[PDB]
């Protein structure tokens, strides 16, 4: 019942086909997939095998198209039979397809694969003993958005959703993706929710557990166990009621929380069963918990209903944003939703402006094609333009009690499958027939397909409000007052005591930018006021100079270089060997480098292979290398 130029864009069948596999995916069922692995942390490899139960779906060549990347694949069997197979050449960035000719004598039929990882692994970070806090090797594995296929050979696309059972032998402790079949050197697991590939997850290392909440344990190395049991074990099961609340019953069983070692270079991922999150979410005073609220938001939006392709990543990145600050909302209000999404609103402004290809890359829809890495298309854009659309429909609908009935019946409708932007329209519409009006008004071309900020909402200021007035007045004072003395008059340690640590850093942000107002039109520069620059880390040492919180301390250090403190790129170089996180890496070195290159580069050099891969790769570039 939707509009002309989207009926006009969308395909004739639904789901749209993803161009960033090489497998034929349309062609088969995955019934279930079984994976047998052994880790070897002396050879830095996985191998083993993955068993498929496919069916056939009805010239057929009749060969199995599977994705590969950098894999050693050794042997197949289809029915305890040997299968002729190849290697297709490399094609980028998509990879090696793998070909496989079954001769199958049924339609249903158990495909078998003997492969190992190699040395070009994109899948896996390996430490050494030398390496971890804890003084034994470790491994972990980030398989979004197409790196699975660098893991095992797959149908390596969030179309396929399968169950998987897995046996994984290690000298060390294994955490999976799914539900252990309880006690070792061989951990075997189940995940009876199909799932996409790019979801599984393995860790294997020195590692303890706690437990965090009635269905809930946390998992990290010895030395920091405790420290995480404190910092979840008040909130995860409130997060995990609240959200069920808003949407329905939690259905995966268990949501446990994996705490990586500190090269881990994103805040968090939401593996099913196992979420992978960054050891810099500690923070000692439970600061930094909503990027939990958000990977546990993705046992809903991603994990149980999921993109079709990468084009379509909106549908689970935009959605679980939208229901992340539901959640917080529901437990500290309108003004703290509201608040994270100004900062969201930012967050996309700065992506937006620092974008290459923004006429392409700013739509909220992706056009991919099979040239294109999936990776070049992420940006805070599915995120934020996501959120907002969803964010705009709440409004125009009648509000959250209007829009839950929707949101349960989109959750219920696609459960345990996957859809494309254009399905999502379709439900939107047959569920409010009374409001086809309302939604005929939407500007459906503009918030899909077009590039740029959308419209702006009005967002509630009210936690954002103080903030933006402090910082005002430092960079008003800044050029009034001139020894420190007088800065101690007009500031004190008072005026941020009611600041929490995104305030701090929405404040530090701010004052980088010169200020939330056009009194002083020129980005004057901080380095230029040591007095005041000096005097504000004295005033706040408490709260700024002394936290234990990465996001703060991080636009500590930044606020340091944007005023130019020479006695303080020390210890940003030297910080930045302690964190591996991108948000904080990747910048911290532009950062570095705009103060002090012959340090900057110095400092990479030293810790530049303590990195994950992907870190590395680039920062490398980042310091033009
Ligand atoms: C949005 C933030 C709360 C956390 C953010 N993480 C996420 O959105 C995760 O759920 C994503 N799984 C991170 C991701 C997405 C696509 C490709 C690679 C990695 C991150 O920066 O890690
Ligand atoms: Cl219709
Ligand atoms: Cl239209
Ligand atoms: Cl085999
Ligand atoms: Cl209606
Ligand atoms: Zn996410």
């Amino acid at each position: 019942m939707l509009p002309l130029s989207i009926e006009q864009r969308r395909p004739s069948r639904s789901p749209e086909y993803d161009q960033s596999t090489l497998s034929n995916y349309k062609d088969f069922a995955v019934l279930h997939t079984d994976l047998n692995l052994s880790v070897s942390f002396e050879k830095s490899a996985i191998s083993g095998s993955v068993t498929f139960q496919l069916k056939k779906l009805h010239n057929k060549s009749d060969e199995l198209h599977l994705d590969t990347s950098y894999l050693d694949v050794q042997e197949v069997h289809i029915d305890g039979s040997k299968a002729d197979f190849q290697i297709e050449q490399r094609k980028e960035p998509l990879g090696s397809r793998l070909v496989i000719n079954n001769a199958s004598c049924n339609d249903n039929f158990t495909l078998n694969i003997q492969f190992r990882t190699t040395d070009k692994c994109t899948a896996l970070q390996w430490l050494n003993s030398k390496q971890t806090k804890g003084g034994k090797p470790y491994v972990f594995s980030q398989l979004e958005a197409i790196h699975a296929r660098s893991l095992f050979p797959c149908f390596d696309t969030p179309s396929v959703k399968s169950t998987f059972t897995a046996s994984i032998e290690s000298p060390l402790p294994v955490v999976f993706s799914g539900i252990r079949i309880e006690d070792t050197n061989i951990y075997r697991f189940e995940q009876k929710v199909p799932i996409p590939a790019y979801l599984i997850g393995i860790a294997s290392g020195d590692l303890s557990s706690a437990p965090i909440g009635p269905r809930s344990t946390v998992y990290t190395e010895p030395f920091r166990l405790k420290d995480c049991q404190w910092e979840f074990e008040n909130d995860v099961e409130k997060f995990i009621q609240t959200a069920e609340k808003i949407i329905f019953e939690y259905e995966w069983g268990t949501y446990d929380i994996l705490v990586n070692v500190d090269s881990y270079p994103y805040g968090g991922m939401e593996s099913p069963n196992m979420t992978f999150a960054t050891p810099t979410l500690l923070a000692h005073d439970r600061s930094n918990i909503d990027v939990i609220a958000h990977e546990l938001a993705h046992s809903w939006s991603g994990n149980l209903v999921t993109n079709c392709s990468w084009n379509h990543f909106w549908l689970n990145e935009g959605w679980t944003v939208y229901l992340e600050r539901r959640i917080i909302g529901a437990i500290h209000g309108e003004p703290t939703r509201h608040f994270s999404a100004l900062i969201g609103w930012s967050d996309l402004q700065n992506s937006i402006d620092s974008m290459k290809d923004p006429e392409r890359f700013s739509t909220l829809v992706q056009n991919l094609n099979d040239n294109t890495d999936p990776d070049d298309a992420f940006s805070t854009v599915p995120y934020e333009k996501g959120f907002n659309l969803l964010f705009h429909l709440e409004t125009i609908l009648g509000g959250k009690a209007e829009f839950d009935p929707f949101i349960r019946h989109y959750f219920k409708k696609f459960a345990k499958k996957s859809l494309d932007t254009f399905q999502f329209l379709d439900t939107l519409y047959e569920f409010y027939p009374e409001k086809k009006e309302i939604l005929d008004s939407v500007d459906w071309e503009t918030w899909l397909y077009k590039p740029g900020m959308p419209p702006r909402p009005h967002f509630i200021t009210a936690l954002a409000d103080n903030v933006y007035q402090l910082a005002d007045k430092w960079v008003e004072m800044a050029q009034h007052l001139k020894t420190t003395e007088d800065f101690r008059s007009e500031f004190n340690a008072i005026d941020i005591k009611d600041f929490n640590s995104n305030q701090l850093v929405l404040f530090l942000e701010t004052l980088t930018q010169n200020g939330h107002s056009n009194k002083k039109p020129k980005d004057f520069d901080w380095a230029k006021f040591p007095v005041a620059s000096r005097a504000l880390l004295d005033i706040y040492q408490d709260n700024i100079v002394k936290s234990q919180n990465a996001e703060v301390v991080f636009k500590m250090f930044k606020f340091q270089i944007f005023a130019k403190l020479q006695e303080e790129y020390k210890h940003l170089a030297d910080w930045l060997g302690t964190v591996g996180r991108m948000k904080f890496v990747r910048p911290g070195y532009r950062l570095l480098n705009s103060v002090d290159r012959r340090l900057a580069l110095a400092t990479f050099d030293k810790f530049k292979d303590t990195y994950h891969p992907i870190c590395k790769a680039l920062v490398k570039q980042d310091l033009k290398l």
